[PDB]
């Protein structure tokens, strides 16, 4: 029983109301779904590195929907609201950000950008500013304080870990949720941490290991998400 299909991934209901299962596919799209391919196996490794990743940063006190991994696609999760915000930190200059600023893919920052999207397919993830958030009621002053000091954290233990296997962490995108009928919860790390949602390079090389191989027809698109699996030593026995 299906209760969400967004562009990468499943949600399947279970007999427990409160849990759901996390489904990862091998489809991959680029700009706004002008662009998309099906790459074997690419939902198997994003799995494993997303339940990798959750689980690194629970051991740093990270609350997340994570519970258990269940095999190759799938793993189990906590059923909860997702706050409709993307958000993105970088740590370089990459993408859009390149793009519209006219700054080099690159070229780094003093101290990391966090920027927020409204995340909406038919307005094509609008940027919005804290203001716009608070207004609309997305998230209280409080919540929206903890989501980048949260953000920051996050950003500095993804980087660590990353950084010592030789990669480096040049953006990625979060989202959060909060959990059911709980008007006081705290905020989960949700959605998926893995090479579909976080620029990751090989430091001695400038390689791009991520989704920007398909995006820029780089070819490779497994081999360097395979290459971020086996560094990591993400995929189970
Ligand atoms: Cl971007
Ligand atoms: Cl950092």
């Amino acid at each position: 029983e299906k209760i969400y299909e967004g562009k990468a991934k499943i949600i399947f209901a279970t007999l427990n109301p409160l849990e759901v299962i996390q489904h990862f596919k091998d489809e991959i799209t680029a700009f706004n779904n002008k662009k998309a391919a099906i790459i074997h196996e690419k939902g198997i490794l994003n799995n494993y590195i997303s339940s990798f990743l959750m689980k690194k940063l629970i051991d740093k006190g990270i609350k997340t929907h994570f519970i258990s991994l269940l095999n190759q696609r799938e793993q189990l999760v906590k059923k909860i609201t997702i706050i409709p915000i993307e958000v993105v930190i970088r740590n370089l200059a990459a993408g859009n950000f390149s793009k519209r600023f006219q700054i080099a893919d690159g070229t780094p920052f003093k101290s990391p950008i966090i920027e927020f999207y409204y995340k909406n397919d038919e307005l094509s993830d609008p940027m919005v500013s804290e203001g716009h958030i608070l207004s609309f009621q997305w998230l209280t002053n409080q919540e929206l304080e903890k989501i980048k000091i949260l953000s920051l954290k996050i950003n500095n233990i993804l980087s660590e870990l990353f950084f010592n296997v030789g990669i480096k962490l040049v953006d990625f995108k979060l989202e959060f949720g909060k959990l059911h009928n709980d008007e006081q919860s705290d905020l989960f790390l949700a959605d998926e941490i893995s090479p579909d949602t976080c620029r990751l390079w090989d430091i001695s090389t400038n390689k791009r290991l991520d989704k920007d191989r398909y995006r820029l027809n780089l070819g490779n698109v497994i081999e360097g998400y395979r290459e971020v699996a086996h560094k990591l030593n993400a995929i189970p026995n």
